[PDB]
C-alpha cells in the first residue's frame, strides 16, 4: 500500500468523492456519511453518477438505523441500501434528483452567512414519492446495494478496502476541541465529550510525521478545512477505527 491515497485524485470520475454535505440542524451524520459513500462507490463500481438521497435514508430505515434525527447506526444504513435501496437526491432546495434534503443547511460552530444550527431538529416524514417534475417514480429510482459488511479495528485491513473498494464510513467520539478544527493532524486533548460523530473516510496520508485519515465532515465547506480533517492515523484514536462499515452496489 502506498505511503498516502486520496479517492479524490484516485477516481476523478467521481466527482461525488470530493463533495461536502450539510446535515443541518439534524443528528443525521450516521445517514450522511453513508449516502456519501454509497454515492462514491455507485460511481466508483459502474465505470453512472448519482447523488444518494440522505432524505431517503434518514427518514425512511426506521428502527432497524436507529432514531432518525436523534442518532443512528452506520452499519443500519448500509444493510437498508440492500433491503430497501435508496433514490437519488441532492443538496436542500437544489431540486436535483427523487429526494432532495429538506433540512436547511446552517453554520456549525463558526461564524457565517447561514443561519447557525440548532440542536433541535425533528426527523422530516418517510415520503415514498419524488418531487414534482421529476423522473421516474420513487420505486423506479431505488438504487440497491448487494453487499454490506463491516471492515475490523485494523489500520492495513481499512487501508486495503478503501484503496480497492472506495470511501468508507466511520465513526469516532467527538470532544469540543474538534469542533474548532481547522487544520494539520487533529488530536484529542482536551473538552467534554459530545458524543458519537459519523463521517466518510476517503484516504490516508502523513503530514509532519504523523499518519493521519483523511475525512470529509458533513457540516458544510465554511466548516475545518474546506469541510474535511484530518485525525490521527492507527491508534484507534477516539475510536476512528472502531466503526468501520461499507458495502458494493449490486451490478
Ligand atoms: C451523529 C451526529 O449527527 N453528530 C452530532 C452533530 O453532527 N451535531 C451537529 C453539530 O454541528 O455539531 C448539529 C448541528 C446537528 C443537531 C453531534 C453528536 C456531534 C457533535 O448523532 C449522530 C449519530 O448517529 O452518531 C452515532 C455514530
Amino acid at each position: 500500500l502506498p505511503e498516502s491515497f486520496d479517492a479524490r485524485e484516485q477516481w476523478p470520475n467521481c466527482p461525488t468523492i470530493k463533495e461536502i454535505r450539510d446535515q443541518g440542524s439534524c443528528g443525521s451524520c450516521w445517514a450522511f456519511g453513508a449516502v456519501e459513500a454509497i454515492s462514491d462507490r455507485i460511481c466508483i463500481h459502474s465505470n453512472v453518477n448519482v447523488e444518494v438521497s440522505a432524505e431517503d435514508m434518514l427518514t425512511c430505515c426506521g428502527g432497524e438505523c436507529g432514531d432518525g434525527c436523534n442518532g443512528g447506526f452506520p452499519s443500519g444504513a448500509w444493510n437498508f441500501w440492500t433491503k430497501k435501496g435508496l433514490v437519488s437526491g441532492g443538496l436542500y432546495n437544489s431540486h436535483v434528483g427523487c429526494r432532495p434534503y429538506s433540512i436547511p443547511p446552517c453554520e456549525h460552530h463558526v461564524n457565517g452567512s447561514r443561519p447557525p444550527c440548532t440542536g433541535e431538529g425533528d426527523t422530516p416524514k418517510c415520503s415514498k414519492t419524488c418531487e414534482p417534475g421529476y423522473s421516474p417514480s420513487y420505486k423506479e429510482d431505488k438504487h440497491f446495494g448487494c453487499s454490506s459488511y463491516s471492515v475490523a479495528n485494523n489500520e492495513k485491513e481499512i487501508m486495503a478496502e478503501i484503496y480497492k473498494n472506495g470511501p468508507v464510513e466511520g465513526a469516532f467520539s467527538v470532544y469540543s476541541d474538534f469542533l474548532l478544527y481547522k487544520s494539520g493532524v487533529y488530536q484529542h486533548v482536551s473538552g467534554e465529550i459530545m458524543g458519537g460523530h459519523a463521517i466518510r473516510i476517503l484516504g490516508w496520508g502523513v503530514e509532519n510525521g504523523t499518519p493521519y485519515w483523511l475525512v470529509g465532515n458533513s457540516w458544510n465547506t465554511d466548516w475545518g478545512d474546506n469541510g474535511f480533517f484530518k485525525i490521527l492515523r492507527g491508534q484507534d484514536h477516539c475510536g476512528i477505527e472502531s466503526e468501520i462499515v461499507a458495502g458494493m452496489p449490486c451490478t
